[PDB]
């Protein structure tokens, strides 16, 4: 079973670079080619788990429900043009915390990590950080790093379905 | 010449608020079922996209621009940044009882278009958007999002 870790902000939708928080409607953006290429590569068999560090998510610093509304229309975007994450992992902490969650950190994802969970050679983390990166390193998968011009969604379409 | 679809908004492309028919908050922004990835598929197969909606009493107390604006400059915002392309949005933002020229199913929005008829469509969840389709000599194909919706109007018309 392969999978696609897929990281939120700035790559499914645009990271804001004031606070590098999507708090209202008007700061929602997709990427582009996100939805097509996405049903592409469910329908080469990927499974997709969203995994994102959300900075303060649930404090004042960032109100749950500031977050929640962007998101929830996000994800029925999503779900209602066929996309469908199996999980969305979330951590909401600070760096400073020094949490066990936070990417590159796998604990979020340690049921994918037991032994026969997941097709390694063929899974992958896809995100725009080099912290997205290192997670696929930690979850002994490859990491592509999203560019939205030299590595793109349709790029990473075409590069996951080749044969 | 050209093939085009004339897409109704509210009900068609989005979910139509059910108790006021207005969608002027973001949190009554939905998309309808399939509508990207089959109008993506509508676009590869030669036709042209038109958003047709009337928006009855945009810009009054009861429906304020900036009101509209934000849901759907993000519903547009989606569309293009997916691929999907309309050509023109065409908006009648009277009341019914201004009976303006320009609601549907009058053609007035669309008279410039008045294209292959024979191919073109206008299609929407309302009889309205059907009459509309009368009124300019072309195909009306009825969105129902359980009984006829993207998915079928896509495999449909490639
Ligand atoms: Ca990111
Ligand atoms: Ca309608
Ligand atoms: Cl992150
Ligand atoms: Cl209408
Ligand atoms: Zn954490
Ligand atoms: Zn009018």
């Amino acid at each position: 079973q392969k999978y696609l870790f897929i990281d939120r902000d700035g790559t499914l939708i645009s990271e804001p670079p004031s606070d590098f928080q999507v708090d209202r409607f008007d700061k929602l953006a997709f990427e582009p080619g996100v939805i097509p290429q996405l049903l592409k590569l469910q329908k080469a068999g990927y499974k997709l788990v969203m995994i994102t560090n959300q900075d303060g998510l649930g404090t004042q610093s960032f109100p749950q429900a500031d977050f929640d509304g962007p998101h929830n229309l996000m994800m029925q975007i999503f779900t209602s043009q066929g996309v469908q994450f199996d999980e969305v992992l979330i951590c909401p902490h600070l760096p400073a915390d020094e949490c066990d969650c936070r990417k590159p950190k796998v604990k979020l994802v340690e049921r994918y990590l037991a032994e026969q969970a997941m097709d390694r050679a063929n899974s992958y983390v896809i995100g725009d950080r080099a912290t997205d990166i290192q997670l696929a390193e930690n979850m002994g998968i490859n990491g592509l790093r999203y560019d939205r011009e030299t590595l793109n969604w349709p790029m990473i379409g075409e590069q996951l379905t080749r044969r």
